């Protein structure tokens, strides 16, 4: 047996913003239960996109903690990288504490290596009231219907869309393969092809927005994003369900009580669906000492539902139902946006994602910001993804077809 107390850390890159149930304060909760299982949670100081870089230098370092959050897009990679460590025995006795499509995403060849934590469908975040002056009385739901609300709205100084190219790897993607997916393995080898029919439909979609200037081009973190919810220019965008929190404390208020969230509109060749824009598991990594009360602490930690909730989570905990904060519900004009983001991650496809997928959304990213002057066509964005990710697998010493 171990020693009376087993010492586990945890690194997490959850927002931790004012009026969020902090996860220090969850954790103490567990350490004050729990002597012989003693939690340290950190959370990550800097780009998302980077984690993962800062977990492969200190698992090689041996400075890694025992469990850290990896997005279900990273989970392959990191896999392959040799920074997991194969918890499957454990994983089997929490199973179903989680859905089990998120619990399918932990896995790599039928053995796990953590617990899904949440997920992330693309919803439409928009201002009904706003809306309703612009005399749009229906979120359109064809590509063209929308276009045409959207030059209305540009021509009033408002916008019912942003371009987020800072974003492209993570939404653009999430948005395309809603329709379909990018990457499949068949026998020895990987076929690859980014240029689906949901690929085409959404370069064009983003491509006459931004022809028309009726999206939004500010980047998504940056300070300027959050000026166009402020200014109240930007009245609608298609935005993750985690979202929510991190929209609402952007907002610095305005358009309180009139904001609402629908369903995305068929916008993107997406036929009905969604797709994922990130949605995270938290990892057992190779060389932690305590997978069992790594995993145990773990379990309890991602069935903390409300308290995940606060932190704009949509959890894949299925041991009790996730509610709309009161905050939310207000800002939201009393709706309860909880059972929009349920019913999205219902009709959201499935998408694996190739190991190295980080390369593909780091390209993503720079051929979505060349559109923004139009010195680049949005279908650059996919046309590039192609190419990048045949590239990547290739260099992993992965087979591609
Ligand atoms: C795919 C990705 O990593 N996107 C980044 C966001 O990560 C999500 O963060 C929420 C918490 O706010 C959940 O943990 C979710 O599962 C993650 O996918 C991150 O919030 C933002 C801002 O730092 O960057 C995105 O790139
Ligand atoms: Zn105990
Ligand atoms: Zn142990």
């Amino acid at each position: 047996d171990d020693g009376g107390v087993v010492n586990i850390t945890y690194m997490h890159r959850l927002p931790d913003s004012e009026g969020m149930t902090l996860v220090n304060d969850i954790v103490a909760k567990w350490n004050k239960q729990h002597p012989d299982i003693q939690v340290k949670a950190t959370k990550f100081d800097g780009k998302a996109s980077d984690m993962i870089k800062k977990l492969e230098t200190d698992v090689k370092s041996g400075e890694a903690p025992d469990l850290a959050q990896v997005g279900y897009a990273e989970l392959p990679e990191v896999f392959t990288k040799g920074l997991l460590q194969d918890v499957t025995q454990y994983a089997e006795q929490y199973k179903n504490d989680f859905a089990s499509g998120p619990y399918s995403l932990v896995q790599v060849g039928g053995k796990a290596y953590g617990l899904p934590q949440d997920t992330g469908p693309l919803v439409y975040f928009y201002n009904k009231a706003e809306f309703e002056k612009l005399g749009i009385t229906e979120i359109p739901q064809t590509a063209d219907e929308f276009i045409a609300a959207a030059k209305t709205a540009a021509a009033a100084g408002k916008y019912i869309m942003s371009y987020q190219p800072d974003e492209a790897g993570n939404m653009i993607s999430g948005l395309a393969g809603a329709s379909g997916g990018w990457y499949k393995v068949k026998g020895d080898s990987w076929v690859v092809n980014t240029e689906t029919d949901g690929s085409k439909a959404t370069a064009d979609f983003y491509q006459q927005l931004l022809d028309a200037k009726a999206a939004t081009t500010n980047p998504r973190w940056d300070p300027s994003f959050d000026a166009s919810i402020k200014d109240g220019s930007l009245i609608g965008t298609v935005a993750a369900a985690w979202e929510a929190p991190l929209f609402m404390t952007s907002s610095g208020g305005t358009g309180s009580g009139e904001w609402q969230v629908a369903q995305l509109g068929d916008w993107f060749g997406n036929a009905g669906k969604t797709g994922p824009d990130g949605g995270s598991a938290v990892a057992v990594l190779k060389n932690s000492k305590h997978p069992k009360e790594a995993m145990e602490f773990l379990d309890w930690f991602n069935t903390q539902v409300p308290d995940l909730v606060s932190q704009g989570l949509v959890p894949a905990a299925t041991t009790e139902d996730a509610e709309t904060p009161s905050e939310w519900s207000t800002f939201f004009g009393g709706q309860d946006i909880m059972k929009e983001f349920k019913t999205a991650n219902n009709n959201m496809g499935d998408f694996t994602y190739m190991p190295g997928f980080s390369a593909v959304a780091a390209k993503m990213n720079e051929t979505a910001a060349k559109a923004t002057d139009g010195s680049g066509k949005v279908a650059d964005i996919f046309s590039d993804a192609q190419t990048t990710s045949v590239d990547t697998l290739k260099n992993f010493g992965l087979s591609v077809s």
